[PDB]
């Protein structure tokens, strides 16, 4: 699996490239894994991509909620593992063939799938959750090891570990501005996801050390 | 919205160059285009606004937005900054990921079209079971744009039956996914194609014959 320092992924969902860069170099210490979504990429470019690799040295998980047909779905995993991608975040609604082909896609082209499972806002209870346990279960038979479940709902994330298994690797985020606990939540995940708590700080550096120095004992 | 000829060119190539001489090709047919992930991620966000020089068309952007609400709401300001005039957005994620487009394009003055039901095979494990509470979602919630599968008439019906007349209805899966061009305009406003006119030999009678099957439909 992925070796994510500090078990900490940032969420860069800042709009601006120049505040994108200044956060992601402050907290670049204690963080070698970026999560980078549509907010930045939109913005600012596939290039946003290239320009965090050249900065930092940071592994990149693009947060793409890809949830598409599969002919459009390999489509956009060509073009986002073309950029320099690590990753790409799949949603496992649209059913197996859709995700099917994001995970042959990332198969030929050396890079990984996480798939995401339940999230973690109030409106992920109208559909998403119910149909959670099943999507998970459906990434495990399609062979997928990499997860994302919410920080939100302990008792859901903690079903959704179950469901995977203790070797599949789980991303989650919710923590923070969303209401989760970095430990609690990192009783179940391999990583947290934080955005806001982090880039939105007056001192986002001193926000990141905070958070790891709550959970020191588990790193 | 007026689409004309009833005919929305999904415009999925990946290179610039290719993208803006096909759609060139089949402009005298077509006022809409839908442009997507695979165009806008190989050619950066920038490719609407030269649709919009060179063609003057409408744009819908195909974006499956399916995040939370705070994250749908930048993505969608991010993609009216673009001169996107409508945005795809996913149901599936509940009402408040939904609210959170319709304020955006309220404040932007744009529209957002609500996805229930896609075409695909996959569709068949879970959207197609909420999609018609997706729809009365819509309802619910003021939404007065749709799209729904080209691939299963009988969906699409009753994907129309719950909105009314009124709300407008746009439908993939015309051609390469099996749906008719005819049939499809039964239930839809209008209709979405790709591969069958972008990868056609001559786009342009690929495009010309489309219209010629619905001809009585306008
Ligand atoms: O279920 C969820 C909830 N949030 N996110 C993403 O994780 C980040 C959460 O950021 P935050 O710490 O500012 O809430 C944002 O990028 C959001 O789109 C998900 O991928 N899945
Ligand atoms: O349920 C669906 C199915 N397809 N599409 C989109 O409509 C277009 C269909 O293209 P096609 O005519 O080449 O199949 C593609 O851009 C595809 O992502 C949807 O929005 N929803």
């Amino acid at each position: 699996v992925m070796d994510v320092m500090n078990r900490l992924i940032l969420a860069m969902d800042l709009m601006n490239r120049d505040d994108a860069l200044r956060v992601t170099g402050e907290v670049r210490e204690y963080i070698d894994t970026v999560k980078i979504g549509y907010p930045l990429v939109l913005s600012e470019g596939m290039d946003i991509i290239a320009e965090f690799r050249k900065r930092f040295g940071c592994r990149i998980i693009a947060d793409f909620k890809v949830a598409d047909i599969p002919e459009t779905n390999e489509k956009i995993c060509r073009a986002t593992f073309k950029a320099g991608a690590d990753a790409i975040i799949v949603h496992g609604f649209p059913g197996a063939d859709s995700v099917r082909a994001c995970l042959n896609v990332a198969e030929e082209m050396g890079r990984e799938v996480f798939l995401l499972t339940e999230m973690s806002h109030p409106g992920a209870e109208m559909f998403i959750q119910g149909a959670a346990d099943e999507i998970a279960r459906m990434g495990v038979d399609l062979g997928v090891k990499n997860y994302s479940g919410p920080s939100t709902r302990p008792e859901r994330l903690s079903r959704l570990r179950e469901i995977i298994g203790q070797d599949s690797f789980l991303i989650s985020p919710g923590v923070g501005a969303q209401g989760g606990d970095p430990g609690e939540t990192l009783r179940f995940a391999d990583a947290i996801i934080v955005g806001r708590s982090i880039y939105l700080a007056d001192n986002p550096a001193a926000a990141a050390a905070g958070i790891i120095e709550s959970i020191k004992d588990l790193l």
